[PDB]
């Protein structure tokens, strides 16, 4: 169908985040491009309000899963691309184990020849000396499995996963991710069989950049289904 026809080449990405964490109001704007044909996503995210009140690794999951590499036999389970022309709504609850929680609502839609991901984030109950508000998380990212299961009742999908953050002392700050995606258009989308996304990420910096920013590389590939 359509949707999958749009991600055949490189598609620009624009990210707009407006956040409130414990009263800290910030805004992130990022630029990049996507390439589902290989699993690739490239973003540069800048904090336009100044210094980010939280570590950048906390915002990776929040700041485009339609750019995943689905194998041919599993393309009938690509919910993200099937709903894309109109877009989808990505809702998330992120529960940091020993600290506050994030609540995010995003609209990921097509704005012309550009993929736009507009997010609203509100986190509360954070420790002023925790690993999040204390900036004790390492500046790298791990590899994780994103478990995607269909949600027939809402004509969408739900996904769950566990986000290993490395802390400066060699411990791990767990961010438990609960997610649900619902299409914005009034159309027939593909509800998938149970599968997962094997994700590899890379967090870098730009040496010539004086702004609070993060450069995010994403390589995600879907698996978990042998048709039979």
């Amino acid at each position: 169908s359509k949707g999958e026809e749009l991600f055949t080449g490189v598609v620009p990405i624009l990210v707009e985040l407006d956040g409130d964490v414990n009263g800290h109001k910030f805004s992130v704007r990022g630029e990049g491009e996507g390439d589902a044909t290989n699993g690739k996503i490239t973003l540069k995210l800048i904090c336009t309000t100044g210094k980010l009140p939280v570590p950048w690794p906390t915002l990776v999951t929040t700041c485009v899963q339609c750019f995943a590499r689905y194998p041919d036999h599993m393309k009938r389970h690509d919910f993200f691309k099937s709903a894309m022309p109109e877009g989808y709504v990505q809702e998330r609850t992120i529960s940091f184990k020993d600290d506050g929680t994030f609540k995010t609502r995003a609209e990921v839609k097509f704005e012309g020849d550009t993929i736009v991901n507009r997010i609203k984030l509100k986190g509360i109950d954070f420790k002023e000396d925790g690993n999040i508000l204390g900036h004790k998380l390492e500046y790298n990212f791990n590899s994780h499995k994103v478990y995607i299961t269909a949600d027939k009742q809402k004509n969408g999908i739900k996904a769950n996963f566990k986000i290993r953050h490395n802390v400066e002392d060699g411990s791990v700050q767990l961010a438990d991710h609960y997610q649900q995606n619902t299409p914005i258009g009034d159309g027939p989308v593909r509800l998938p069989d149970n599968h997962y996304l094997s994700t590899q990420s890379v967090i870098l910096e730009d040496p010539n950049e004086k702004r609070d920013h993060m450069v995010l590389h994403e390589f995600v590939t879907a698996a978990g289904i042998t048709h039979g």
